[PDB]
């Protein structure tokens, strides 16, 4: 519910390969009044309305995708998660794209 934590922070991607981008973020201002536990990472094809998990229960503050296909866009989203679950999404600025 609304034991929700904040957007996490300044989420960047970089160090882009035939095959993977290096997403960094910061913390959430707001935890949702528990501990943090984890982050959850989420990608989608720029043309594909849908979702799709990469990972859940990051306990760091950067995650390598893998598995990323040449010639396609990409955006991906992280949120926070705390015992009640994944709070707000943070987004890329622009989609990563691959060559
Ligand atoms: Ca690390």
């Amino acid at each position: 519910g609304a034991m929700e934590p904040s957007a996490p922070k300044e989420l960047k991607f970089g160090d882009i390969t035939k095959d993977s981008v290096h997403l960094t973020w910061e913390p959430p201002d707001d935890d949702g009044g528990s501990p943090l536990t984890g982050y959850v990472v989420e990608k989608r094809e720029v043309s594909r309305k849908t979702w799709t998990k990469v990972m859940d229960f990051v306990t760091d503050l950067e995650f390598t995708v893998p598995d990323l296909v040449q010639g396609k866009e990409y955006l991906f989203k992280v949120c926070a998660r705390n015992k009640c679950g994944p709070g707000e999404p943070a987004y890329v600025d622009e989609p990563v794209n691959m060559s």
